[PDB]
DNA sequence: CCAGCGGCAGC
DNA sequence: GCTGCGCGCTGG
């Protein structure tokens, strides 16, 4: 299973090989415009390239990086918690993990696994992709 | 100028 | 279902 490249340009299309990066991408996109989030996502992934490093991060430092995005302290605490569980808990679907809900589960089930047919997403840029999947099928 | 709008936990 | 978190994008 390889999710196809779409005319919609979801960030999920580039990060599916590393689930952690793709899931962090969804967290950056919680009620935050893609325009601001994605640039700042790359900035994060240079300072914190893995779940192994983010897990030892000081949430307060992670928060200074997020300031322009909003929900900066909430999401910072979230990035240090999720990354910890991601490597420490046994999980099948990321929904089990702190900070990941329907949206992040929907992205993982489409891009990181062959389960797109079984998914009913709600997030806007995601339904455009998912419908495009059924349409081009 | 300006106000509406781009998920999650925890109760 | 309800509520707090939060900035800047956009478009009249």
């Amino acid at each position: 299973w390889t999710p196809p490249r779409s005319p919609f340009n979801l960030v999920q299309e580039t990060l599916f090989h590393d689930p952690w990066k793709l899931l962090i991408a969804t967290i950056f996109l919680n009620r935050t415009s893609g325009k601001m989030a994605i640039p700042v996502l790359w900035k994060f992934l240079e300072k914190y390239p893995s779940a192994e490093v983010a897990r030892t991060a000081d949430w307060r430092d992670v928060s200074e990086l997020l300031k322009p995005l909003g929900l900066y302290d909430l999401r910072a605490k979230t990035i240090v918690k999720f990354s910890d569980e991601y490597l420490t808990k046994q999980w099948k679907y990321p929904i089990e993990l702190h900070g990941i809900g329907k949206y992040g589960n929907d992205s993982y089930r489409i891009f990181c696994v062959n389960e797109w047919k079984q998914v009913h997403p709600e997030a806007h840029k995601l339904n455009k992709y998912h419908d495009w999947l059924w349409e081009n099928h």
